[PDB]
DNA sequence: TCAGACTTGTCCACAGGAGTCAGA
DNA sequence: TCTGACTCCTGTGGACAAGTCTGA
């Protein structure tokens, strides 16, 4: 577990609030228990000029990665482990962000016990639809009760 | 004189370097000497959903405004003395925006030279240029050529 | 199977100016 | 004469999703 400095972890919280951001996803995945695969990823979006400052956030924070889309880069991070112990550390000094960043957090921890039984796993579905809420959600797709609509047909 | 808090400002810089913008303007001006007047702003800019965000900058700062249209909303300073002392203590955390900060400390330390000789005050219009450039700028119209021009009467 | 690397797409929510105006 | 508040606007540079595919 990676421990992080403080005025690090304070200038990133602003920049995070700025041009970040947390998102949780419920995404199609046929080859699947219950034809859903949850996808927890933080993201910092930057204009490809300025690629070099989304790099030096791999090297920083340890893990992540950073790619292209069109005149814009993102870095990217979404392997749980590491995710949750960045998270926990930058959470405190988050302001717009925090409650999406504490939801993530929850939803990692009660990961495993949501892959048991289809209603504990329709409950973290609705965490994720709160995330979205806090979020300025725009192309969502899939939800709990698109989740729930293959989940009470079978 | 205030002088902020360091973790405020840690915070501040990352979301100023994000969702915040500092402003360098050349308006044309037929009351004033070399027809043109300099405008500084400190810029941050938020959804008017998180205007009680900008709100409660104001409130930290001491100092600006919070204005809206459409639905964005805008924290903006050009107070020159007050912007000056919050640029000073902005600055050395500031990453992406380090250099626009200089600029506009820099082109604030010269305003009065500047309204001595036109040649000084076509330097400190280049400056200007030097921020517009820094920044994504998109829809600039007035810069020092334009001065240049003006001035060549 | 399944988390995790990586791509593509859309709609803004920004950034970065342009102006005008009152009062100093 | 001169500054700062204040409004309006463009053109993105973000945000927030949607997805494919693979290795063990
Ligand atoms: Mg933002
Ligand atoms: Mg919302
Ligand atoms: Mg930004
Ligand atoms: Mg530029």
């Amino acid at each position: 577990n990676t421990k992080y400095n403080k005025e690090f972890l304070l200038y990133l919280a602003g920049f995070v609030d700025g041009d970040g951001s947390i998102i949780a996803q419920i995404k199609p995945n046929q080859s699947g228990k219950f034809k859903h695969k949850l996808s927890l990823t933080f993201k910092v979006t930057q204009k490809t000029q300025r690629r070099w400052f989304l790099d030096k956030l791999v090297d920083e924070i340890g893990v992540g990665y950073v790619y292209d889309s069109g005149s814009v880069s993102n870095y990217y991070l979404s392997e749980i482990k590491p995710l949750h112990n960045f998270l926990t550390q930058l959470q405190p000094f988050l302001k717009l962000k925090q409650k999406q960043a504490n939801l993530v957090l929850k939803i990692i921890e009660q990961l495993p016990s949501a892959k048991e039984s289809p209603d504990k796993f329709l409950e973290v579905c609705t965490w994720v639809d709160q995330v979205a809420a806090l979020n300025d959600s725009k192309t969502r797709k899939t939800t709990s009760e698109t989740v729930r609509a293959v989940l009470d047909s079978l």
